[PDB]
């Protein structure tokens, strides 16, 4: 079996990627964030706190002639940006872009953050990182592409996110019309439960490239790209003006700025991320000041190949017997 979906920014500035899935008998369909960063497929729901819920399509289980509750189930989950949800789960069939999982876990949210309540147009996140982050307790459960794997003709998903444009997530094909070139595969860790890969180094604009080991994850989740301090003291040293703001949180620069690209290293390969991509607009209404996308990693704990590096590529998130991610050029 194969899937494809079309995948949409939330906004102008692609903070974010929104996916339809079909939950349920018969389907109802939510607008779910695909997140390589965790492993929990939860919603808006019925039971999520009526004050916590502004404009966000809900999952109704007792709608759903196939949703099962399953009984004694529970979930947390924090997320990096300081956001959490949890509540109870149910098991129902889930599909996504024509590919279709019976018995997926669906998290249930009854409580969630500030955060997603202000975001309407986020329904619930599907994860897509190694199952063993999942937080269903007692019994953890597994991801819709773990669920999926056996059926799958090859076990392997794609991202193809856009630039200001929508983009496509496929399940259990690589579209060989989607990426010029060819893929450069890199070894992935599963150790810390992520799509964890080591980039070969990086340059600025037309500068020459650094050889140097970045270790960091495939995140999809996350809206910037999260590196080393000195890399991205380097980058921003480029752009006249730019400095890191305590107050504002990160590294921001005039909005009249041209900024240069930046790339970064698959093996031998090298992926362009253009300046445009890195620009994310006033840091509120009518400043001149904008928010840079490329941002020090250092209070992390971990480097995040966020949207902005993964939207200049075609990604391939290969889980077979031993994982590997691959990226080609687009």
């Amino acid at each position: 079996s194969t899937g494809s979906a079309t995948t949409t920014p939330i906004d102008s500035l692609d903070d974010a990627y929104i996916t339809p899935v079909q939950i349920g008998t018969p389907a109802q369909t939510l607008n779910l964030d695909f997140d390589t960063g965790s492993s929990d497929l939860w919603v808006f729901s019925s039971e999520t706190t009526a004050s916590e819920v502004d404009g966000q399509t809900i999952y109704t289980p007792s709608k759903s002639t196939t949703a099962k509750l399953l009984s004694g189930a529970t979930w947390s989950i924090s997320y990096g940006d300081g956001s959490s949800s949890s509540g109870d789960v149910y098991t129902d069939t889930v599909s996504v872009g024509g590919l279709t999982v019976t018995g997926q876990a669906v998290e249930s949210a009854k409580k969630v953050s500030s955060s997603f309540t202000e975001d309407s147009t986020i329904d619930g996140l599907l994860g897509l990182a190694f199952s063993t982050l999942n937080t269903v307790s007692p019994t953890q459960q597994k991801t819709f592409f773990d669920n999926a794997k056996a059926s799958l003709d090859s076990p392997v998903f794609t991202a193809d996110l856009g630039y200001h444009a929508p983009g496509t997530y496929n399940f259990g094909f690589i579209d060989t019309t989607a990426y010029t070139g060819s893929i450069t595969y890199t070894a992935v860790s599963t150790k810390q439960g992520f799509w964890e890969w080591t980039s070969t180094g990086y340059a600025v604009g037309s500068g020459t490239f650094k050889s140097t080991s970045i270790d960091g994850i495939a995140d999809t989740g996350t809206t910037l790209l999260y590196l080393p301090a000195t890399v991205v003291s380097a980058y921003w040293a480029q752009v006249s003006g730019a400095k890191s703001s305590s107050s504002v949180g990160g590294y921001v620069f005039p909005c009249s700025a041209t900024l240069p690209s930046f790339t970064f290293g698959v093996g031998s390969a090298r992926i362009v991320i253009p300046g445009d991509y890195i620009d994310f607009g006033p840091i509120s209404t009518g400043s001149s000041s904008c928010f840079g996308g490329i941002q020090s990693s250092a209070g992390i704990g971990i480097n995040i190949f966020g949207d902005v590096a993964l939207k200049a590529a075609f990604v391939v998130f290969n889980g077979a017997t031993t994982p590997t991610l691959g990226f080609a050029s687009k």
